[PDB]
């Protein structure tokens, strides 16, 4: 409820290079999610191409990789975590400066979750494109309306 959301339209074909300037938005800790394991994956790879503190998580990491990481960010040895819904259900997090939804959830309850992962103030990035439904972003837009956050341009035509 007390997060400033930054809801933007980015083509899955241009997010990976967006994230990178995102992450600028905040000092460390940063947490990112995606739907996909095969997502994570290429996040947290990425992030180490280009020099990032990054770890990962997901229900394919066995039991030794997860506690590392999961570690290692609550400890902040490490800058970025990026996980699974899922795989970050019930961690228990540090302070987080910036929520980066790389995916938008099809449900708007997850998407309350997931920025309900900062706060307590903090930032949440959510990257949303035409794959989403009507109803979700119809969703988005009731919501951060009533949060009273800006809301971006393709979401102002939804109702005119």
């Amino acid at each position: 409820l007390d997060v400033i959301q930054e809801v933007e339209y980015v083509k899955e074909e241009a997010k990976m290079v967006y994230l990178l300037e995102c992450l600028q938005k905040t000092p460390p800790p940063v947490l990112i999610f995606a739907e996909k394991k095969a997502d994570v994956d290429a996040i947290h790879e990425y992030l180490l191409l280009k020099g990032v503190e990054a770890v990962a998580i997901h229900g394919g990491k066995d039991q030794e990789e997860r506690t590392k990481a999961i570690e290692a960010f609550r400890e902040g040895k490490k800058d970025v975590l990026v996980a699974t819904d899922v795989a970050s259900k019930g961690l228990d997090f540090p302070a987080i400066q910036h929520v980066i939804n790389y995916d938008m959830p099809e449900e708007i309850e997850n998407y309350v979750h997931r920025i309900g992962r900062t706060g307590c103030t903090g930032i949440a990035t959510t990257f949303i494109n035409k794959a989403c439904d009507e109803s979700v972003l119809m969703d988005l837009k009731a919501l951060l309306l009533e949060a009273k956050q800006k809301v971006p341009p393709v979401l102002q035509v939804l109702h005119c």
